[PDB]
Parts: C-alpha cells; sequence; structure tokens
C-alpha cells in the first residue's frame, strides 16, 4: 500500500481522473473518474 503521486508533464493519458504510480507493479497508474465509459476516462457516455 505504497502508492506515489506523478508530476506535471506525466498526465498525458487520464484527462478526468487522478496520476498516482503502483508499487506491487512498478507502473503510471491513472484512476480515471467513476461514471466515464472508458478505462482512460476522456469521453463522457452520460
Amino acid at each position: 500500500v505504497s502508492i506515489t503521486k506523478c508530476s506535471s508533464d506525466m498526465n498525458g493519458y487520464c484527462l478526468h481522473g487522478q496520476c498516482i504510480y503502483l508499487v506491487d507493479m512498478s507502473q503510471n497508474y491513472c484512476r480515471c473518474e467513476v461514471g466515464y465509459t472508458g478505462v482512460r476516462c476522456e469521453h463522457f457516455f452520460l
């Protein structure tokens, strides 16, 4: 449970959500907004 945050030049994927980092699987993690219709928070189906 050791997630880290991203920088200013690291938001090039998730538009509506938060940029973080996974320590168990070192990879740029991006939590999208609950309500979007894609795993990259970009097009609001509602």
